């Protein structure tokens, strides 16, 4: 007799290893290598006004959903439309009233500066109107039934949007403005994979949408894959946008005048890995681009998932993006693509991606410069301009630097850095930097970067209080060959007083600026890289380690101190970490720490196609005063401790499968076991002879199916086909030995749980003092949802393990043994199942208070398994070595099939369990 509680040393340590990591992996994915909060709250006042015209006759489910518009109270007194269509998307669990801030900002903007704009009104400037769709908190990640039906809903809403611009009553709008065509839909989390299936859906009108803005929305992959129709849709919505772009001819193209820019907030965002927000393998850079939350200037902060529609420095920026890319005198009310494409790169992107386009080179001379004919500010050619600060001489003067001769072998560049505002034309300020050929001059205002002030008081690239936000750095950088044709850069001091400021502007030699350190992720996970920059270096200067392009290692960048000799430093040093092809850069302001957690390649996303030729893996770039003649020097570390937290989101749903894969072990050495001794051992006596042999050799098959123009190529195993992180099979077989065991336990405390209370029950009464069964089944096989047949099926196994338990106790026979171990094997089967079976239960009951084959063959060999075990009948042992195999192959497909498609396909988990159960159901047939 061995006690069901009794563990051997060996599964315990192995058990206790694996929580212990699971303990390990949360603690430092919660408390390690986390992003600073920046994010400061936004004030509005919040109105909503239901569009109740809108009825079960224009949709069936219009009775399920309704349709409100935003009106800020103060700035709107009717609900009535005078500027262009808006339509947010809530996401899962999500309010419409979740579009308060952006609502708001972008009403106060056109009341508070725009209306009294006439050329922007001119050019065809309208205020956003914004509608917001009730989605009643629906839960669609794990319903796809209801993502569909809600993309339905809103390209009916859509078609009656663009209806009430058509309106007198609805409308207060000018009449020589062509009638709205098009809408602007703005999607949070599953929001933006709703905006998405409206184009392809039977309903969708030709050119309803053009412009698709989406906050943290998992573009690449489903965050779970419990539902079935989620997984198909993603596979239909992504097909569909990756076979429209392979078009050759825009006519063939269904999706040219379409532009997706996926934002996501990074770390700090819990809910969805930032990882599936990547669109790059989706839609051409033509079309769209993913941005961090972190490189956008005037945010420069990582958001979690609320916090990207509620920030203040995040509505700003998103307002002025779509009140640039707005024309009234266009059908869809909007710029055309390539111009959509171009606002939205200069207010979301940093300036200094190559993606970006500089205009001022080529852009017409907008000054004249007359009085620099005197020959008085001309300066000698490889002289770097420093300005300590401004207006010394007490007149508007100048300071002319001389592009030199294109003859140059190497790549050149001029990099221009001011703490003050550079003047825009037509404007007087202190300091204009323009490209002046020999007199004509064009302002070079257009494409100044804006950096983070990085100054010695400053700790964030973010101000949480507005009061205290130092102001930004200007910077301008241009390849030489673009600059060419002009002759000098002249910067006109326009100061008279003497004041605070900084000009430092220099032609570096591509070389002397640019580092690459070719080290290998195995020796930079040894040494780490040390990488002393000479102190005759350029102002700004571009390390770039190529090896380190995982998203699942974070390391530590200690920067040296830059202590000036002389005179204090004009700034402190700033270090931009950043990646080429997912658009994340990070900004650290007075560098000496830094965590460098970057999403690069990704655990379980399409491939990156990219395949830049030479800009690839993490680059630095720092900027520091040059005039310090003194080297600093730069360290790059690994952060162990930090790196595996970085697993815990990446991997936070390999536990809704991969549990199943020991468990089926498990269960098939029980199984022969029993079938050569005629003993049925118990589940952790199982796990310590499972664990001597077949989970260890399974563990090791499946490291070698990893090492055995398709996009899912990673969608299966731990979803990389690197050879560096097969390590994770073992982290991910030895944290479920420890779950897979801890569950054992619990299931044993809750039997003896209900065990004690029955008793107890009865002495209390005792004392002081087959038909349900069939209700069960009948109710079970009529009119419920499968998946609440399954649990009250799983609550009458829960019965007949307390019904074994208490006649093995009483008896302590070798066969009621066995019968409390099989049930307890099959019990434990069934509770991995729930995992996928329970988030459909949710929906259910929550859309059932709303009033609104397959269901059969799914629960019934599970439903017969239950109900053949309250008779108390124990499997028949097992054409006797045939039957013993079928059983085991059974066993052993279901565990290889849960660790290779229980991420992607884990719906299909439960169809495989089902198999199984009505193949235990016909052993028990045969005796
Ligand atoms: C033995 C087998 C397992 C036992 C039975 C099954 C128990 C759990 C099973 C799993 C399936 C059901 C639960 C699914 C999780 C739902 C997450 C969720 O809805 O929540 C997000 C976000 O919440 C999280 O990130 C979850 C963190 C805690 C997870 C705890 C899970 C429990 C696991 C431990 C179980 C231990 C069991 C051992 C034995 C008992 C909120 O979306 P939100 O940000 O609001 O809206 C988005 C946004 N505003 C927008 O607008 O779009
Ligand atoms: C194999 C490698 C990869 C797999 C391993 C790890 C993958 C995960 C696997 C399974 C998922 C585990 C279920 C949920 C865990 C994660 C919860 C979590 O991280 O969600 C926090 C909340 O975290 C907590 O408050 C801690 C509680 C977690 C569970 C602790 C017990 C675990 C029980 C396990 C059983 C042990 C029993 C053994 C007995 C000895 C929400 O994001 P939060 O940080 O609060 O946002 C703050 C804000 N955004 C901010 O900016 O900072
Ligand atoms: C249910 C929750 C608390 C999950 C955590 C489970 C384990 C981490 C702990 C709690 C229950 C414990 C077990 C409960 C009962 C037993 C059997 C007990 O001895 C027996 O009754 C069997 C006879 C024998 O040991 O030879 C020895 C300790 C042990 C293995 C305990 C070891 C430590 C365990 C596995
Ligand atoms: C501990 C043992 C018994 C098993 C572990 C349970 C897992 C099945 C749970 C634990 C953490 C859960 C995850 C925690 C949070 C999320 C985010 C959330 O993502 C969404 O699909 C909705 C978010 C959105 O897209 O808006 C809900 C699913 C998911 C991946 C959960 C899926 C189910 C997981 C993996
Ligand atoms: C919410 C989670 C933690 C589940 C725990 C609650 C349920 C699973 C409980 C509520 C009622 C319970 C049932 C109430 C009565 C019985 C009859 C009992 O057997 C008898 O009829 C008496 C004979 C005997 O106990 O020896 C076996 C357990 C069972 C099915 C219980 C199993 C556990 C149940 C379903």
């Amino acid at each position: 007799w061995r006690s069901p509680w009794a563990i051997s040393v060996f599964a315990f340590v192995t058990s206790l290893l694996g929580i212990g990591l699971l303990l390990a992996v949360i603690h430092s994915s919660v408390t390690r290598q986390i992003d600073p909060k920046g994010c400061r709250m936004s004030y509005m006042r919040p109105s909503y006004a239901k569009l109740s015209d809108f009825d079960t006759e224009h949709t069936r489910l219009a009775s399920k959903y309704s349709l409100y518009l935003y009106r800020e109270q103060g700035i709107d007194h009717d609900v009535k439309v005078r500027g262009v269509p808006v339509l947010f998307i809530p996401g899962n669990a999500g309010s419409y009233k979740q579009v308060r801030p952006i609502a708001a900002e972008a009403a106060n903007y056109f009341h508070d500066v725009l209306q009294h704009d006439e050329a922007a009104l001119r050019a065809g400037v309208r205020s956003l109107d914004f509608f917001t769709v009730d989605f009643n908190e629906d839960i669609t990640a794990f319903h796809g039934q209801t993502l569909l039906d809600q993309a339905e809903y809103l390209n009916e809403a859509i078609r009656y949007i663009l209806s009430l611009y058509l309106d007198p009553r609805v409308s207060e709008r000018d009449p020589d403005l062509p009638d709205p065509t098009s809408v602007i839909v703005l999607g949070h989390s599953m929001g933006g994979i709703v905006a998405r299936t409206m184009l392809i859906m039977p309903n969708y009108q030709h050119n309803s949408i053009n412009t698709i803005i989406t906050m943290s929305a998992p573009h690449a992959r489903p965050p779970v894959s419990f539902d079935g129709q989620i997984v198909q849709t993603y596979k239909d919505i992504n097909n569909y946008w990756r076979h429209a772009y392979s078009q050759k001819w825009a006519n063939d193209n269904p999706l040219w005048h379409v532009t997706l820019v996926s934002i996501a907030g990074g770390g700090l965002d819990t809910v969805v890995p930032s990882d599936y927000a990547s669109i790059e393998s989706l839609v051409p850079d033509t079309h769209g681009f993913t941005v961090f939350t972190s490189t956008i200037p005037n945010v420069w902060t990582s958001m979690d998932h609320q916090a990207i529609l509620w920030c203040d420095q995040f509505r700003k920026v998103i307002i002025r993006a779509l009140f640039d890319i707005v024309d009234v005198h266009r059908a869809s009310q909007t710029k055309p693509r390539a111009q959509r494409m171009r606002v939205f790169k200069k207010w979301f992107l940093s300036g200094m991606e190559t993606v970006a386009e500089k205009i001022a080179p080529t852009s017409d001379p907008t000054t004249l410069l007359i009085v620099d004919d005197k020959s008085d500010s001309i300066t000698a050619e490889g002289e770097r301009l420093v300005l300590r600060e401004l207006g010394t001489q007490g007149s508007v003067r100048a300071h002319l630097m001389p592009i030199p001769p294109p003859g140059s072998p190497e790549l050149k560049r001029f990099t221009l850095l001011t703490d003050t505002k550079l003047d825009k034309p037509g404007e007087n300020g202190k300091l204009e930097v323009m490209f002046c050929s020999v007199l004509a001059c064009t302002n070079v205002a257009p494409d100044v970067i804006t950096l983070p002030a990085s100054t010695r008081f400053a700790r964030f690239p973010f101000s949480v209080r507005k009061e205290a936000e130092i102001p930004p750095f200007s910077y301008l950088e241009y390849v030489l060959d673009d600059i060419s044709e002009h002759q000098f850069v002249a910067v006109i001091e326009k100061a008279t007083i003497p004041t605070p400021g900084f000009v430092i502007a220099e032609f570096s030699d591509h070389s002397n600026s640019h580092h690459t350190r070719h080290i290998g992720l195995r020796n930079l996970l040894t040494f780490g890289i040390s990488l002393r920059l000479p102190s005759n270096r350029p102002m700004m200067s571009e390390v770039r380690i190529p090896s380190v392009k995982s998203s699942l290692l974070a390391y530590n960048l200690r920067i040296s101190a830059l202590e000036c000799s002389g005179r204090k430093d004009l700034f402190a040093p700033l270090v931009r970490q950043y990646l080429a092809e997912p658009y994340e850069s990070k900004y650290f302001v007075n560098a000496r720490q830094a965590a460098v957690s970057l999403h690069g390649v990704a655990p379980y996303v399409p491939p990156p196609m990219s395949r830049e030729p030479e800009a690839e893996g993490l680059a630095f770039q720092l900027w520091t005063d040059p005039t310090c003649n003194s080297s600093i020097q730069v360290d790059l570390t690994v952060d162990v401790m930090g790196s595996l937290g970085k697993l815990y989101m990446r991997y936070r749903t390999v536990f809704a499968a991969f549990p199943l894969f020991i468990v089926s072990l498990v269960l098939r050495k029980q199984f022969q076991v029993y079938d050569s001794t005629g003993s049925f051992i118990t589940f952790a006596e199982g796990l310590d002879l499972s664990l001597r042999q077949s989970i260890p050799v399974m563990l090791i098959v499946l490291a070698a199916l990893t090492l055995s123009t398709n996009f899912h190529q990673n969608d299966l195993l731990i979803g990389t086909q690197d050879p560096f992180f097969l390590f994770l099979i073992p982290l991910i077989g030895i944290i479920c030995v420890g779950v897979c065991t801890v569950v054992n336990y619990i299931a044993l405390s809750l039997t003896r749980l209900i065990s004690v209370v029955i008793s107890f029950i009865g002495f209390l009464t005792v004392r002081f003092g087959m038909i349900t069964t069939a209700v069960l089944l009948f109710l079970v096989s009529t009119m419920i949802p499968y998946q609440l047949a399954y649990l009250v099926a799983c609550l009458v196994q829960l019965g007949t393990l307390v019904r074994a338990q208490r006649i093995s106790s009483e008896l302590r026979s070798p066969a009621n043994s066995n019968f409390h171990n099989y049930v307890h094997s099959i019990f434990i089967l069934m509770l991995w199942i729930l995992p996928i079976n329970l988030p459909t239960l949710v929906v259910w009951m929550h859309n059932l208070s709303v009033h609104w084959h397959h269901n059969v063959f799914s629960i019934m060999p599970f439903i017969l398994l239950v109900e053949t075990h309250t008779t108390g009948q124990m499997i028949p042992r097992t054409c006797c070595v045939l039957l013993r195999h079928i059983t085991s192959i059974l066993l052993l497909s279901l565990a290889l099939y849960a660790a290779v498609y229980g991420v992607s396909y884990a719906y299909t988990l439960h169809q495989f369990v089902n198999l199984f159960a009505f193949w235990l159901v016909m052993v028990h047939s045969t005796a």
